[PDB]
């Protein structure tokens, strides 16, 4: 009698649309299936090969490249997984196709104003999210059915978020193994501006530095074993994605670089003043914090 | 020809002194012993714990915390492996205590004027070296008997360098796995200023940024490897080692940081001014084959 928590659960989400059928879109589709989801998974992509590869791999049941065909799929759950620069335009087009009862959510690596813009486009259907997962992979062929297990997923509810959709999006992420927490859109963009965007910005600029400080007689790239090695991981990054993340989170990325410049300026001062003991303590305190994890 | 070359090497290294018995001094001691070396290995260190640990692990035959006692060791081959600013005053002491025929070399991460200062203190005894190998760990407990295997070692001979000792030091490094090349002391300090000292300075400051940008309600350290973790492994390195390197190589470290800043400033402006094409071109630089 009371056990019918089960039926509500099955009826809460029946036709799922993956927008952007790439690595993240496909890892989500796969992880969703692996958690025992029995409904339909549909794909929408501008690249018909993304759809082609995902269907034959069994990752979606069917898909399309015409936005207007999406309507035939009557999705009630949408996971935005294209580049974040596409989200506004696509959400414009979903806003008419989707029933008032649909839920839209996303995996976008930036939140901030984008969440407010998406909720204004989509009314009440929208819940912002960011799974702190990722690797340096692209394309559905690389999608993993456990990408999210044991990782943080940040949802960014507002005063406008629908509590039952927030709660569903939370539960769907936990079914795939994620650990959910909440941050405002603005706090999210500050936090990840600092812990994620800044570190990439600074790896980018390091590479640029070794290029202009090399001379015709000296290729500095020949000497990676002195500390530069870990920074060369930046070679695996996608320049277009970073370009878009930098632009979209510009105000937080600039604040983060600013606080970085303050830290580096402090280190220069200790160096030039030969502050022997201060310099040790500066390095010791960063040592301890970095070791905690 | 091999027999003899080997005899000569043996005889010229009966008594090795490791000065600073920590991660690099221990790695050197273990590497030498793994390579089949048969003489004595002694340790001298300011920390008595460094000595007893190294003895207990069978890394050195014997050691001491008194520089005077080094004379009883009659070292003929000394590998300086303490923090780089300890070298001058240690050398001064050694010059009285070591025989004229001994070789003194080093593992320090800075060369530059220190090579010259050390040649003036030690005379013909001295050969400047720097193995480009290490991790963030420090202390003899972390040392490894294959640390230098297949790694570059830079020697910095000058006008004044004794050729026999240069050949000796080179073959010792190649014996433990290293691949030797030469640079001038000054070229060394500019190369490694940019490629090793600046990336460390950058990693340290990155972690420091998360400290001050944190609030009591938001601990930025709860969110690591949004990529931070990968780029700051080297910010767990030793504060004394790194304080010494930054001060000893101060002018190059400043020149490297100034270079970096101009790159960072270029990047900022591309971001601020939303230059889609130029920004993506700048970022594409990580794809270069070098
Ligand atoms: N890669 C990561 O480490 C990572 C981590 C966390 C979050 N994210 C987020 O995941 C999203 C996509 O990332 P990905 O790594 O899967 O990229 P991806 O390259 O693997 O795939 C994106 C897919 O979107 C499709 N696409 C591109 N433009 C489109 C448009 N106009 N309409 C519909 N589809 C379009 C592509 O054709 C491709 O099939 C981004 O929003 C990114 O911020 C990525
Ligand atoms: N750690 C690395 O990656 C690495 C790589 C290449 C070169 N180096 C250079 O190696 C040398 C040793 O570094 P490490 O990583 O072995 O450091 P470490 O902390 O592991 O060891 C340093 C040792 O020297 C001792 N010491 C400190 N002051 C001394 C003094 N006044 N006299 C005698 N001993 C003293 C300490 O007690 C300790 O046992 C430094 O010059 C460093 O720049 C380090
Ligand atoms: N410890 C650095 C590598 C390194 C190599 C040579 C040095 O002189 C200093 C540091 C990593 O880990």
């Amino acid at each position: 009698m009371k056990n019918i928590i089960k039926i509500l659960k099955s009826l809460s989400m029946q036709n799922v649309l993956i927008v952007g059928v790439g690595f993240m879109g496909g890892s989500f589709a796969k992880s969703l299936r692996r958690s025992g989801f029995k409904g339909k998974i549909y794909g929408y992509d501008i690249n018909p090969e993304s759809i082609s590869k995902a269907v034959d791999l069994g990752i979606i049941d069917e898909g399309t490249t015409s936005i207007a065909k999406v309507e035939d799929f009557s999705p009630d759950f949408v996971m935005l997984s294209s580049p974040v620069r596409t989200f506004r335009e696509i959400a414009k087009k979903l806003s008419y196709i989707l029933s008032e009862d649909a839920t839209v959510t996303d995996q976008g690596s930036v939140k901030g104003k984008l969440v407010y813009d998406l909720e204004n486009i989509l009314g009440k259907r929208f819940v912002g999210g960011h799974p702190i997962a990722g690797t340096e992979k692209s394309g559905v062929e690389y999608s993993l059915d456990n990408l999210y297990e044991g990782k943080k997923v940040i949802l960014t509810p507002t005063k406008k978020t629908d509590k039952k959709r927030l709660k569903l999006v939370k539960r769907v992420w936990e079914d795939v193994g994620g650990v959910v927490e909440y941050m405002s859109p603005e706090l999210h963009d500050y936090v990840f501006g600092v812990v994620s965007h800044l570190p990439h910005a600074v790896a980018f600029a390091l590479v640029d530095t070794l290029i202009h400080m090399s001379t015709p007689e000296v290729d500095l790239f020949k000497y990676p074993g002195g500390g530069f090695k870990d920074f060369t991981r930046i070679a695996k990054s996608d320049p277009i994605m970073w370009r878009d993340i930098f632009l979209e989170n510009k105000e937080n990325v600039m604040k983060a670089i600013e606080g970085f410049e303050k830290s580096l300026n402090h280190l220069k001062e200790l160096i030039v003043r030969e502050a022997e003991e201060e310099l040790v303590e500066y390095l010791k305190e960063v040592k301890i914090k970095r070791m905690e994890i």
